[PDB]
């Protein structure tokens, strides 16, 4: 069984790349993807570090799109084993960025080496778009690679984002798109006034419950085959002056959606007034969205992805949408079609971070085996 | 006269609890016409039971000296503990409560006594250093040690301000009593992402919460405006907008009528929340019950010295917040409330009308002449 995967996962592991210091993580990866004919172009912004590797210049584009910044390691005394020094461990490799994400990066540029070894003639093109931050606000990062790509009319065929995906086992989950990120701020307006009078004074409280329980157990969409409903959730509400006699002049609330492709920014903002406006509610509600959601159907990508899965790790992988986001949300726009596959992210951002010794030569082997799919 | 005694009152810093030997002056200005003094201090508190004669019928002036804070004094346009009269005004921390309602019935008594060495009855005065506080070691003390002797009332004014345009315009014959809960809803932290794996306390409590802004929980009686539930505070979250609480805190007061009982709110409360399923923590406090003095010879005599002093009808009434009356009441047979306007009460720059000084201090004599 090929150990090159593993090898090279714990030399980026052992780099301190917290967001958004890269580390000469992309140093190492250019000089050793040139070994076999990927070009090399740095597109560098701000203070975060991306690149843009790429072999052969015709299409069908396949690239792979990744990070290589890890977030902090939180109590360094917590951990079993130093997060910057892996270490293999009852059948697992721990380490800040074990599975999140650099166990994946490791695990394509091995398949790439195995892949151009068996097929040099291969048809279209193999790429690589790496960020030195995707977990910070990533500003200076994916985003502007993607423009600059989508500018110059260098678009992708099939883009596969390193993210881990799988909930336990390696290939049980693809995910083909996101949900997107809509949060509101609302501040619902009253009158403050001793609490023994009433009738001169409104109860922010009180004029918002009738709205509040409408928004709670409002039914926004029923998603579809790809997506899970439409989710509405209030993460802080606050009012009150601490005293016990006192009716408070105002309520601050703050919700979030999670919203599918069966919903828009302006659907749910014009609902959400609406039934605030019916309720007679006085307030300031101001919007913030962080992402939009994007999606791939079910096509040629999936079905090569989940066909490879089947092969290597012998299970039935299923499509999905849940979770967070990535920053396939940047990259969807030049890339017809793009799915994440990665290993297990449950101790992904987590104390003593890790990943099966086992999964890491099946997930390069998926890797290879798309490639040979798409371009043998 | 009143002005002055008053005007000295208000010059001391009583912040609650610290009385500033404000009973102490009045225990040495009353002495001179036979009131004896008593002193019961619990704690923090400091009380005082002044007492002339002691036969009935009883009557007796409740009240506090305590005051509460200033805030920024670099506000007020004339400094809070030095007395100035501005636009027909005093100008003063305590001027309105209550400071002057007790200058107003010391003078009083001096005045009626010149007139009326030979009354009937005895005159009292319950005074606290803490009414604005939280009154634990206050009234409800003094009160208990007079219960535990058989020293009982006949009359009692409390001189909280009442008046709502001028003086002698509302009297307080009742007030309802508050009970106070501390809701602690729970449910499970969580990211907000994933919404299945939490429970969410803002979104249990929703349909609860509703249901008891909505409830009618009476209709009141001929003395008392319906029962009365407000929410004062609510905060739940960890601050981060993408994480899903994991409790939710509401503070809530009811302010009811005897047409409701305590106990008979609390369990309508637990009805509620239990129905809808939502899982929590109760925290329960009363700081006092409601009581009603029925219309009659103390509010007769009330009208009837503020008609023939003021020229203005007064009506009765059990609205707004409560008083030591709430503590009182168990010992006194009949009991009101009466004072100036408590439109500028706890507020930057308190005041009073000059005029209605020695007028309220008149209506107390006149309260005075007609029961004793
Ligand atoms: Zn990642
Ligand atoms: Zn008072
Ligand atoms: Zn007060």
């Amino acid at each position: 069984t090929e150990t090159q995967s593993l090898e090279l996962a714990k030399e980026l592991i052992s780099r301190p790349s917290v967001t958004p210091d890269d580390r000469d993580c992309q140093k190492l990866l250019a000089e050793r993807l040139h070994k076999i004919g990927f070009a090399a172009e740095e597109l560098h912004f701000g203070d975060t570090k991306n690149i843009w590797l790429r072999r052969g210049t015709k299409a069908p584009v396949v690239c792979f799109a990744g990070h290589t910044d890890v977030v902090p390691t939180g109590p360094v005394e917590k951990w079993d084993s130093p997060p910057f020094e892996p270490a293999e461990r009852d059948g697992r490799l721990y380490g800040r960025g074990a599975a999140d994400m650099k166990t994946s990066i490791a695990c394509f540029v091995t398949a790439c080496e195995r892949f151009v070894a068996k097929h040099p003639n291969h048809q279209g093109s193999i790429a690589l778009l790496i960020t030195s931050d995707e977990e910070g606000d990533a500003l200076d990062g994916t985003t502007k690679v993607v423009d600059v790509l989508k500018a110059r009319d260098e678009l992708i065929d099939y883009c596969i984002v390193g993210e881990p995906t799988a909930v336990d086992k390696l290939g049980d989950m693809i995910k083909n798109g996101r949900r997107g990120s809509l949060s509101g701020n609302l501040t619902v307006k009253g009158k403050q006034g001793h609490i023994a009078y009433p009738h001169l004074a409104i109860n922010p409280v009180h004029t918002f419950a009738p709205a509040l329980l409408e928004l709670t157990q409002e039914v926004w969409d029923e998603g579809n085959e790809y997506f899970p409903p439409t989710s509405f959730q209030i993460s802080n509400i606050n009012g009150g002056t601490g005293a016990t006699n006192v009716i408070p002049g105002e309520l601050n609330v703050k919700f979030n959606f999670r919203f599918s492709t069966e919903s828009t920014e302006a659907g749910l903002k014009q609902r959400v007034h609406a039934i605030l406006d019916k309720h007679g509610v006085q307030y300031d509600l101001q919007w913030s969205c962080s992402g939009q959601p994007f999606l791939t159907q079910a096509g040629k990508l999936t079905d090569v992805a989940r066909a490879a899965i089947a092969e290597t790790c012998g299970i039935e992988a299923e499509l999905s949408t849940t979770g967070g986001t990535s920053d396939g949300r940047f990259i969807k726009a030049i890339a017809q079609e793009l799915i994440e596959l990665g290993p297990s992210n449950a101790t992904i951002h987590q104390i003593n971070e890790n990943v099966r010794l086992n999964d890491i030569p099946k997930l390069s082997a998926v890797y290879e085996g798309i490639l040979a799919r798409l371009l043998a």
